[PDB]
């Protein structure tokens, strides 16, 4: 488990899309550092210019590099997981607009951690601001409530992202989350809060966004 | 529910078996009053003399009968399941000798509550207690103990039966239950106590038991 956490471990995300039938591929290279709760990614829309903003893949697009304080080391359910892994899924509705699905498999491959994700975007409206692009490319701190479910031998969580909108309008996108494993783990009612950062390099030419979070649990 | 047991409610029940290959069949019919807790009921062997002895039947073959208390109410599950019924599975161990296997589905049928059971033993020894017929014709007052799974919907209930033998020895028998519906109930623990007599009809020719119980809850 959390035996593999101390120092850093590198990243690859890959996640299949398809919203209203337009199909995409995200990979994702980088590392954390879940002893100061650190992420560093760039991804790369190997399908071209995406059908959706990137800051709706944010969420969907590795809480196990959390930073559980010292206090807190019984409710880490992600780091217990590993290396065997976890199964992530959600549910996400944008507020009168469409809504996400996905789901997800989190391992170690050798010394990296993969997130394999699949995801299906249905009802959205062009013109809205999921598919319209009206969104900025921004994600502001939001806090992820986790609970623990001990029927299913593991979590839930749910949580709303704030989307700021170029009109100056904010885009609200409701969550829902599973965790399940593939010895075992439960926490106690606390949340993650996170921090996100987005930008971009200068000397890449593809659609691509890169990342930087850091991710602190707390509440006890 | 409980709405159906106030008053006298006739009773069928109804148990296919086989226990090392040798099957048999065994009908009741008799009526149970919840309200003070009665079952006074008739089994009728229509295969045959039984290749076990009736007194290991006993339990095999409508807890919902058990007379709750007043201020137990809040943890009748078994009469909260009617009259869409329950499941009730059970394993039994026989100290030094063969295990029974039972499922069973409880319902109402028109008027009557219908207890209809499958059983099958294995790995039983002849010139043991139970193929070898060495049983008293008795059974003693047990408790049976009641927790309730939230998981599973239901109720978890485990005991063990004291059978006199012949011998002067006793036979132990551990049972091991699950009960599962067909809106909901679930109860704190407690117990059942009962208290049976076996006797037999003079007047009958078949292989045949007749059964009388009282059964009430406790323990809050």
């Amino acid at each position: 488990g959390e035996e593999l956490f101390t120092g850093v471990v590198p990243i690859l995300i890959e996640l299949d899309g398809d919203v209203n039938g337009h199909k995409f591929f995200v990979r994702g290279e980088g590392e954390g550092d879940a002893t100061i709760g650190k992420l560093s990614l760039k991804f790369i829309a190997t399908t071209g210019k995406l059908p959706v903003p990137w800051p709706t893949l944010v969420t969907t697009l590795v809480q196990a590099f959390s930073r559980y304080p010292d206090h807190m080391k019984r409710h880490d359910f992600f780091k217990s997981a590993m290396p065997e892994g976890y199964v992530q899924e959600r549910t996400i509705y944008f507020k009168d607009d469409g809504t996400y699905k996905t789901r997800a498999e989190v391992k170690f491959e050798g010394d990296t951690l993969v997130n394999r994700i699949e995801l299906k975007g249905i009802d959205f409206k062009e013109d809205g601001n999921i598919l319209g692009h009206k969104l900025e490319y921004n994600f502001n701190s939001h806090k992820v409530y986790i609970t623990a479910d001990k029927c299913n031998n593991g979590i839930k969580a749910n949580f709303t992202i704030r989307h700021n909108v170029e009109d100056g309008s904010v885009q609200l996108a409701d969550h829902y989350q599973q965790n399940t494993p593939i010895p075992v783990d439960l926490p106690d009612d606390h949340y993650l809060s996170t921090q996100t950062i987005l930008s971009k390099d200068l000397n890449e030419k593809r659609d691509h966004m890169v990342l930087l979070e850091y991710v602190t649990a707390a509440g006890i």
